[PDB]
DNA sequence: TGAGGTAGTAGGTTGT
DNA sequence: CAACCTACTACCTCG
């Protein structure tokens, strides 16, 4: 069904004939920069030149004449002083139709925007974000409201303003004044004298004048010598975690720290319904257009298509995965689950047992319920009891416990994993009428035991879909993959992740993970898939998939590679009527937006932005399959994830491995979704 | 640890 | 600089 939408973009004035002919400048650096320093040094010169100037080629493009630029100057970069001189090389017309020249024009537009926002008052400007009014406030804190903005140039050579309302949380208070108001220690804190932030561990209470530092001086006079007490009091010692040393806590002074505030530190919800968001968006667009002399905003329209609604199946039709609990699962198998109580009570709660029994009765499969009597505090004998349970056929464990600290949770999880037992935690103040929570725990539990709760019924170009992501927060990451195999997504599998330096997944790693998913399809179907759908979370780094793609071509398997971007897709509003789910909005060549999840009384949806990197499947069939796979996720009973199931799975996989470690997974079946 | 969503907070990787 | 990502917590509501 055809329809039309507004984007949160606004067409403004045509570029005047001066802006269409920017000045070019050649850069001469002394000494000449190295291969690694050249491109970022050019970017630095662009900023240092002043006016409105950006990198273009090996040089600069400016909307200021050279006479009002800082043409000669200095540049500090990683402890080295470069002298730069700019040589003007005339003006030259750029054409908005040539995408490269248009790209230089858009870069100049973004620069124009930042610089012109700097001259707004009295509002709070932070780069490309502006905050206009105060939304809420309290003892020592306040929440401003404004918008994040972008500016670029259209192919017809007119400005395009993107606007998205946003809130900002500010603390105009020292750590001392904050704590004196009765508030608890914030998790994060910031230097009052600079931008550097620390993680606040605790309050040391020893004397700051008798606290020696690594180097002789006491805390107090170290900060005094740097002229930081000039204007404020030192206050108490605070201990902050070393950003680059998790083992050696660092001393500091609460009088020189300022709390950084999150929602955890302050009842006011900050999302907007889409109608209100759109309204504010238009108001801010016209305000900006008028203040910056960009003209009157004209809203951009795009043709949008409504994709068919997927038909989810348990034993029979369902609308949600929680329905499989009453109606039966897609594929049931003989299962055994164990209960571990960390709360001091006895056996299975009756309603949980009843619900499990009903589910397996409807599914026509046999259920065995076990109880773990041993406690994890018993060290190795506990592992012995676990091994006895697994030996007796147990596939997963439900842990009924009071809320656990992250460290204890991770430890328990890992311990169970090492014996090949995935676990589902359910927190122990538990009421039978809290149905959503415990039913969701039951779904988690069942997916972790390797059951397939739901599947799709449609016809899709690819019968294997695989998602790739990277996770972890240390100096290294884990690159991983998860897949939905079969035309129905009838099996969900993860593969052992790999440690990598950063976000880029090595080519051979990509191929090895994919190959494992191909092999999974081989074991299920007894053949190779005719076509696979490759979903990369975020951008595809240069040639990351080249080896995998060729490898697939050598096997005669067709493919589509799709970059799935969670941000950057802007906003999508209906021109008329209600905002509905499953909107496919094509844009430029190979790219499109996809609104996958929305319901009333939520905030404004955030459409995915998708780029077809390789393959020849029509954009709409891709959009269709991705939208449908978004409904395959088994562990969320009542709300579908924004990302298609293989990517939601991959994300959670690498996240959990980044949390626990990869060393625990050797005996855990890849059909068991331990990370959900 | 119930889960997803949309929100906010911080910091990180890729590559001209 | 680019245009994206990580991962935490809060409230709302339960396809
Ligand atoms: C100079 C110095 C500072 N520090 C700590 C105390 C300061 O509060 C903290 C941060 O100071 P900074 O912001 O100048 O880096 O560094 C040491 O632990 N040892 C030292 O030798
Ligand atoms: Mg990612
Ligand atoms: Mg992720
Ligand atoms: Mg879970």
């Amino acid at each position: 069904g055809k329809t039309e939408v507004f984007l949160n973009r606004f067409a403004l004035r045509p570029l005047n004939p001066e802006e269409l002919r920017p000045w070019r400048l050649e850069v001469v650096l002394d000494p000449p920069p190295g291969r690694e320093e050249v491109y970022p040094l050019l970017a630095q010169v662009a900023r240092r030149a002043g006016g409105v100037t950006v990198r273009m080629g090996d040089g600069l493009a400016s909307w200021s004449p050279p006479e009002v630029l800082v043409l000669e100057g200095t540049l500090a970069r990683m402890g080295q002083t470069y002298a730069y001189r700019l040589y003007p090389k005339g003006r030259r017309p750029l054409d908005p139709k040539d995408p490269g020249e248009r790209s230089v024009l858009s870069a100049l537009a973004r620069r124009l925007l930042q610089e012109r926002l700097r001259r707004l008052e009295g509002v709070w400007v932070e780069g490309l974000a502006v905050y206009r009014r105060e939304h809420a406030r309290g003892p020592g804190w306040r929440v401003l409201g404004g918008a994040v903005l972008d500016l670029w140039v259209s192919d017809s050579g007119a400005f395009l303003l993107e606007v998205d309302p946003a809130y900002r949380i500010l603390c105009e208070m020292s750590l001392e004044a904050w704590l004196a108001q009765g508030h608890p220690l914030p998790k994060r804190v910031r230097n009052a004298y600079d931008r550097r932030t620390w993680e606040l561990l605790r309050l040391g209470e020893e004397d700051p004048k008798e606290l020696p530092l690594p180097g002789g001086l006491s805390l107090l006079d170290y900060h005094a010598s740097k002229g930081r007490l000039q204007g404020r009091e030192g206050g108490r010692v605070a201990w902050v975690a070393d950003p680059k040393d998790p083992r050696k806590p660092i001393p500091h002074l609460t009088g020189l720290l300022v709390p950084v505030l999150t929602l955890e530190d302050l009842s006011l919800a900050l999302s907007l319904p889409w109608e209100e968001r759109r309204r504010r968006t238009r108001e801010i667009a016209s305000w900006i257009g008028r203040r910056l002399g960009l003209g009157t905003p004209e809203a951009v329209r795009a043709q949008a298509y409504r994709l068919s609604i997927p038909k989810l199946m348990g034993r029979r039709a369902v609308s949600k995965p929680a329905d499989a609990l009453r109606v039966g699962f897609y594929r049931a198998q003989e299962t055994a689950l164990a209960l571990l109580r960390l709360d001091g009570a006895q056996g299975w709660p009756e309603f949980l047992r009843r619900a499990l029994l009903r589910a397996f009765g409807a599914s026509g499969a046999s259920l065995r319920l076990h109880t773990l009597h041993a406690h994890p505090s018993q060290g190795l004998a506990f592992r012995e009891a676990l091994r006895k349970a697994k030996e007796e056929g147990v596939q997963a464990v439900l842990v009924l416990t009071p809320p656990m600290a992250w460290e204890d949770r991770n430890r328990l999880k890992a311990l169970l994993l090492r014996e090949g037992l995935p676990s589902q935690i359910l927190n122990v103040p538990l009421r039978e009428e809290e149905r959503h929570r415990w039913e969701n725990a039951l779904l988690g539990l069942l997916a972790k035991a390797g059951l397939q709760v739901v599947a799709l019924s449609g016809a899709y170009p690819a019968e294997l879909a695989v998602g790739f992501d990277a996770g972890g927060r240390e100096s290294f990451r884990f690159g991983g993959a998860a897949c939905a195999v079969g035309g129905d997504g009838g099996h969900l599998l993860w593969t052992l992740p790999e440690a990598q330096a950063g976000e880029r997944i090595p080519q051979e790693v990509v191929w090895d993970l994919l190959e494992e998913t191909l092999w999974a399809f081989r074991r299920k179907a007894g053949r190779l898939p005719s076509r696979v759908l490759l979903l990369r979370d975020g951008r595809v780094p240069q040639d990351e998939f080249a080896l995998a793609l060729e490898a697939l071509a050598r096997e005669g398997i067709a493919y589509d590679l799709v970059s799935v971007r969670k941000s950057g897709g802007g906003r999508v509003y209906p021109v008329q009527g209600r905002l509905a789910d499953g909107l496919y909005v094509p844009l430029e060549d190979k790219t499109f937006l996809l609104l996958t999840v929305h319901r009333d009384f939520r905030g404004t949806p955030r459409p995915l932005k998708l780029v077809h990197e390789a393959g020849d499947t029509p954009l709409e069939a891709l959009a269709h399959q991705i939208f449908h796979l978004t409904r395959l996720y088994p562990a969320s009973g009542f709300a579908f994830p924004r990302l298609p199931a293989p990517l939601h799975l991959a994300d959670r996989l690498v996240k959990e491995v980044g949390r626990l470690g990869i060393r625990h997974l050797k005996e855990v079946d890849r059909e068991k979704l331990f990370f959900v």
